[PDB]
RNA sequence: GGCCCGGGGCGGUUCGAUUCCGCCCUGGGCCAC
């Protein structure tokens, strides 16, 4: 059952079978076939092309390649209507960078328009780049394809898999240069045991040096990080799963973690049991990109818990949630209530001047001296967490995301209790919380 | 959009703010494929 056999069943879990690489191939034809009327010039990129995407994961990308002196507003134009032209059912829904989605015999594909260059420097679109990690990949992965298969599996299986904002973990290019760097998957496990946030993986160098933050430099453009949105938590929870892969091995971390219900009744009782503040601030989800919408959560939840932590609530820990229609900010703070009353430091007995601006104010208690220095009992506008950001959300909302903060200006509440554990956010609150089971 | 570095205007709070909470101008980088 040790390592080595674990992999041989591990490969049966992220392997294409035949029939879906026969589905792949004849949407790659007909595809093709598409392109090939219109004329227009394109690229087939990214794991389809290389052989290397995940089992029931198959997605076709085309890369539109278009002269450099071509405007951006010509690129999306011409991208869209080829793009459209070419799907059997479309939809557009681009972040940054325009490009188009569908589906050819039953396949998903990525339209995506670039500037076609020579040396991948002073890229003019945002995705100018990729092609050329194409042909540097195109003759050193080949018959590694499946050592590539593992990582995509076992990064997907913990969650921490794509770049984009939601995840912030490893993409699948930083994968397959994971691969040509240590040379299989048992390999990057091993060795990523020891890797530091300092960590810089240097592949056209063939080396490993101690820089300034985790850095996966590209073969392709030495001054791009290819882990640059691979966030710190996750790089820590990589290589602490590489760990205890390697202790204790299992075909378990290849598996996806089932979401686990539990009923909310189960979840009150935790929550009492820990006597802590749980609440949420809830409203109506921006429609925005995943990728604009996460970050900005990620900044208001941020900016919700600093505020309760300076306020002194002792927030524990911060979440969030997105539905189809809805946004949570979820929070955990050890006091449910304070005082009214604390007290502020004062100047030194020393400079009478302060001393005396100091009393000058109209307080309620009358300050005193202890330690040689003035202090003031002062009175709190709120006593607790949910007063707390029930106010700041309503002032401050202009602080919490572009899009967030303007939707929570026009609305929010303040959710807890029973009528929060209906909401739902029952996993996030769990994870939040560290409930096992 | 978010994050990092920088210039310049303000508001609030405070005994005391460049130094905490925010707001308006603005320059330069990075990420998302
Ligand atoms: N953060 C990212 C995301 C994508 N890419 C470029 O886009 C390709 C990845 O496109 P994507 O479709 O997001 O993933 P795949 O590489 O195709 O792999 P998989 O579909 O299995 O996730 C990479 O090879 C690379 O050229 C990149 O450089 N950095
Ligand atoms: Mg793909």
């Amino acid at each position: 059952m040790k390592v080595e056999e674990i992999l041989e069943k591990a490969l049966e879990l992220v392997i294409p079978d035949e029939e879906e690489v026969r589905k792949g191939r004849e949407a790659e034809e007909e595809l093709r076939r598409r392109l090939d009327e219109l004329g227009v010039e394109y690229v087939f990129v990214g794991s389809y092309a290389r052989n290397t995407w995940l089992k029931g994961s198959l997605e076709i990308d085309v890369f539109l390649l278009f002269p450099e002196e071509f405007s951006k507003e010509e690129l999306r134009e011409r991208g869209l209507e080829i793009g459209k032209a070419v799907l059997d059912s479309y939809e557009i829904r681009y972040a940054e960078h325009p490009y188009v989605h569908g589906v050819v015999k039953g396949v998903e594909v990525d339209v995506v328009p670039c500037y076609k260059l020579k040396e991948p420097k002073n890229i003019k679109s945002a995705v100018d780049r990729t092609p050329f990690h194409h042909k540097w990949l195109e003759g050193r992965i080949k018959g590694k394809e499946n050592e590539v298969r593992l990582l995509k599996g076992f990064l997907k299986a913990n969650g921490i898999y794509g770049a984009e904002y939601k995840v912030r973990g490893f993409s699948g290019y930083l994968c397959e240069l994971l691969i040509v760097f240590y040379g299989s998957f048992l390999e990057t496990v091993k060795n990523a045991r020891r890797w530091t946030r300092r960590t810089v993986i240097d592949v056209a160098k063939g080396e490993v040096r101690k820089g300034e933050e985790f850095f996966v430099v590209d073969p392709v453009d030495e001054k791009r990080n290819v882990a640059a949105n691979l966030s710190l938590d996750n790089l820590a929870r990589f290589v602490h799963l590489c760990r205890e892969f390697m202790e204790a091995p299992s075909l378990g971390f290849f598996k996806p973690k089932h979401p686990l219900e539990i009923e909310p009744e189960r979840l009150r009782k935790i929550v009492e049991e820990r006597g802590t503040a749980v609440f949420a601030v809830k409203f109506r989800k921006p429609d925005i990109v995943d990728d604009n919408l996460y970050p900005q959560l990620e900044r208001a939840s941020r900016k919700i818990f600093e505020f309760l932590e300076r306020e002194n609530f002792m927030p524990l820990r911060s979440a969030f949630k997105a539905s189809e229609e809805f946004c949570y900010l979820l929070f955990e703070c050890q006091i449910k209530e304070i005082s009214r009353v604390f007290r502020r430091m004062g100047p030194q007995f020393e400079d009478e001047r302060n001393v005396k601006k100091f009393l000058s104010r109209n307080r309620a208690f009358r300050p005193f001296i202890e330690n040689g220095r003035w202090w003031a009992f002062e009175m709190r506008k709120f006593t607790t967490p949910e007063e707390g950001v029930r106010s700041y959300a309503s002032t401050h909302w202009h602080t919490l995301g572009k899009n967030v903060g303007e939707s929570i200006r026009e609305y929010f509440e303040i959710i807890s209790g029973e009528k929060l554990f209906k909401e739902p956010v029952t996993a996030e609150l769990c994870e939040m919380m560290g409930v096992k089971d």
